[PDB]
């Protein structure tokens, strides 16, 4: 469905609470190593307030994040 | 036709308040750059192909018009994801 | 109950004075390397005043902070 | 002529469209290696308008810039 | 007592003077290589005014710095 | 006479033209190694206007530049 | 006596010689003391280029005023000296 690129991760929202719907890859580093996300598709994130990129898709709203803005995972 | 250099890529785009439109952008990728290159030489492919449908942040990369067609060349960094 | 991401810790609140109650898995180094945190639970950490991100959960308060707004551990 | 220096390219003017008419060496890499531009003479460039240093020689007008300003090669 | 975190110090005061009574374990290099911290226990430092986390313990006032807020070392 | 420190070098005024008279070491590199300049004394060099550090000595006018500064060589 | 720590470098100003037209219409300073220098991310730490005595031109407004027993200074980052004056 949808695909984030990189160091992201897509969420429906609920500081911030959003369910991962979905994780990228991760990012790379200098050595060429893709670090992978630390959340899983599931994972109750908290977020910045105010952080993220906003985007409606089939009346459906969801924030794409990057895992830096991600603060931790309510489990 | 365009060939994007580098870290880019270039796609063709695709009553109520008038502010719903400052919502991200659509395009379909219909040329792909060498990516980027790391301190050690290597070189990071970008992550998305032709035709690959992207959502990236609304007012960024370049517009550039051509024979009357109207194109997006947009870095690596400022596509969001791919709509599949 | 609160995992805190990447390079932060959760602490309860007592300059700012605060008991580490979960600790991330650390800032991720270019070469790939994970540096663990300096802290560790049951540590009292002083940290900047205002800094951190406040959350609360069934009427708990927490403070997300990460390493580099811990200043000093309180021993 | 005109010698671009490091990661730099000359092109005579035609969003901008120039014919790169001389390169530069390329940047260097903290690791001493040293990247050449992937543009060559004769090269049609798209370039960010505003963006280079004009310079005019012998009544000729030409913009000096860097391989980051260089969008796209038209073919 | 206070135990500075990082590439910290805490100093005991006296542009600012005061006395190092605490260093940290220095900063982290991205290749894994921490780097110590260039002043010791004892040693007279010149700080920035206003820079530094006042904190007080006991009824005695300290200063936590950052290695770079310090200036140099009288001798 | 006038030593350029690091990544620097001092031209003689005449888009700005200038004589190369003094270089410098060059930029050092995260990987201990020092890349020297491309200019070499003799060179007209162009650089930005308003570019540089404009430095007098007996009467004499210099302008001292990063070679960041330096876009291209005239020949 | 002040030993710049890091990357830095103490200097001592100099004023500048004075215009005259009829009446009397960049920094230039005297390195007193120099730290050891920046450190590398491979660990490697790179000396610094100027020594004690060295005349040294640095940007105006650059650096850290700090006076110490009537006598002013200057604590200059290395990446804030131009050239030296020799």
């Amino acid at each position: 469905m949808i695909k984030p690129l990189g160091d992201r991760v897509v969420v429906k929202r609920i500081p911030q609470k959003g369910k991962v719907i979905a994780v990228g890859t991760g990012r790379v580093l200098e050595n060429g190593q893709r670090v992978p996300l630390e959340v899983k598709e599931g994972d109750i994130v908290v977020f910045a307030k105010y952080g993220g990129t906003e985007i409606e898709i089939d009346g459906e709203e969801y924030v794409i994040l990057s895992e830096r803005d991600l603060l931790a995972v309510l489990q």
